[PDB]
DNA sequence: CGGGATATCCCG
DNA sequence: CGGGATATCCCG
DNA sequence: CGGGATATCCCG
DNA sequence: CGGGATATCCCG
């Protein structure tokens, strides 16, 4: 009875409980106007499909107050990018679930270098995963982690921008689960990462920011999948696979091929060409005959 | 759809509501220390027979060892541990003044700051119960930006020991009072955030205080959800006074307390002196209690 | 009221 | 050996 | 694949 | 005036 009395008013909200969208879920922080993490499920089916990035738009979530919800002002003009923490090419599937990883409640500012780099490549390798397990799980969020200083002291720093003070991670966390398939009694597959938010290049591969579950897990305060036994056989991610990225050649011919589409002139064609020559890349037949086309699409332009 | 998201289930923030004898706190494991603390204070249970030596800073058996804090953390970290939910609240239990040295009700806190002016400030608030029929509080610690000369604007913390306990900025504190379940008089509510570090006689309370709504969108709670925002609300600062108590009238308590502590003459007459250098003149309760220490310790 | 340091001793 | 319990002293 | 910029419109 | 809305252009 004496509980009543102190609940009378209610207990503070912390604003934590999950929230649950189309195809990711994911706990906010009230405090750094950014997700606490990010939870989805990718399948081979859910990586294809119509859903077009383009058609979409970086707005803040309609279902956080907005006492506590960042805004583009935040962002643009900040030196940072607006990076998803579930990502838009998971959800070529569905149009609703990729403008749902477009609210800003799925956002954190992200380094452009990082965002369309090296972690753009790890969410890549997340999706190649699909072509060797049925199922992968993702948990993603952001970090601040201390730095020692010349005197031991170890200290928190972290810069907030926009009139929000939207918090800016140190680091970015990546968990990944694997299950071969749904009838294999073959063990699942797990590894924990942690990248910092800043440009990091071709040369370090994955497994340098691979760290265990528990060491992330004490880092972060959370405790991922719980319903996972522990006790039970739980094989390295990075031990059953490659646990490997794609490399400069592959990643630019893929990008330039990409571009291909968005050229807007003879020109600007023919850079991405020049692009891939420099770097030695012989284009595949893939390239070629997409090169080709809009180029005779861009020429035909210029008629007019 | 959403089971095969859930499949092996949400990550867990540990953030949930746990209840103790006479307070509550949501417990931030990343940080080690408390989010929130909310204590419900009355006249009854700030008396009792409660000691507070009888008491041991202590790792709270609720909560994972993997998040919980330890003294190990605290000694030798230049910060002392501080509760939110004090144990001069709780008097009346032992059993709940123990649970307010569990380390989930402790952040890092400076010396002066725990035993000056935040100590002055729960003292106003058990004050508060002699004009007040209830009162509620919330503290809990905050990490709060700072605008640099060039216009950025950075948040920055030192984290202590091997399991890095957050040494927050600033604290805050928020105080609702009803005068009685009886009466129809508005409540009174104040917002206070403190910086931690330490502050002296100077200052009034009132030039720590704040809107409930910037102290909401500085620490991301919402403070008493059931508390309806359009109804009359009246600032405690008005209503009541958030005076303090100044130097002459702590120092006089502070050496009125420790003669019971006092293990010779010579260190008992030391507080006569400290007490007559600081042009303090002693009450009569004061005396009355040196004598009775002093005859004692005559004896021996 | 709120917090400490230090010597001594125990024994796994 | 070394962490931990306990007096015993101290500060504002 | 992942992210930007600038111009110009509409109209409450 | 100011916030959406498109259109066009660009980067890695
Ligand atoms: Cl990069
Ligand atoms: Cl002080
Ligand atoms: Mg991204
Ligand atoms: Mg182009
Ligand atoms: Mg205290």
């Amino acid at each position: 009875a004496e509980k009543a009395v102190l609940e009378q008013f209610g207990f503070p909200l912390t604003g934590t409980e999950a929230r649950c969208y189309t195809n990711h879920a994911l706990s906010y922080d009230q405090a750094k106007r950014v997700p606490r993490w990010v939870l989805e499920h990718i399948s081979k089916s859910k990586i294809m499909g119509d859903a077009d990035r383009k058609h979409c738009k970086f707005k803040p979530d309609p279902n956080i107050p907005p006492t506590f919800s960042a805004f583009n002002e935040d962002y643009v003009g900040s030196g940072w990018s607006r990076g998803a923490m579930a990502p838009a090419g998971n959800n070529k599937f569905s149009s609703k679930a990729m403008a749902e990883t477009f609210y800003l409640s799925n956002i954190v500012p992200q380094d452009f270098d990082n965002n369309s780099g090296y972690w753009n490549r790890i969410e890549m390798y997340c999706r190649e995963l699909t072509e060797r397990f049925e199922d992968v799980w993702v948990v993603s969020g952001p970090l601040t982690l201390p730095q020692t200083r010349g005197d031991g002291k170890k200290i928190v720093s972290y810069q907030v921008i926009g009139e929000d003070n939207v918090a800016v991670p140190s680091h970015l966390y990546k968990v990944i689960l694997a299950r071969r398939s749904s009838v294999s009694t073959e063990p699942l597959a797990l590894g924990a990462f942690v990248v910092p938010n800043e440009a990091i290049g071709f040369q370090p591969q994955l497994t340098e920011f691979q760290v265990s579950l528990q060491d992330l897990e004490k880092l972060s305060g959370l405790v991922f999948f719980p319903h996972l036994d522990r006790t039970s056989d739980i094989r390295n991610i990075c031990s059953v696979d490659t646990c490997k990225l794609l490399d400069f050649q592959e990643f630019t011919l893929y990008l330039s091929t990409r571009k291909i589409e968005g050229a807007r002139s003879v020109l600007r064609l023919e850079k991405i060409m020049e692009n891939l020559k420099n770097a030695e890349i012989e284009p595949d037949d893939y390239f070629m005959s997409r090169y080709e086309k809009k180029l005779e699409e861009l020429k035909a332009k210029e008629q007019s």
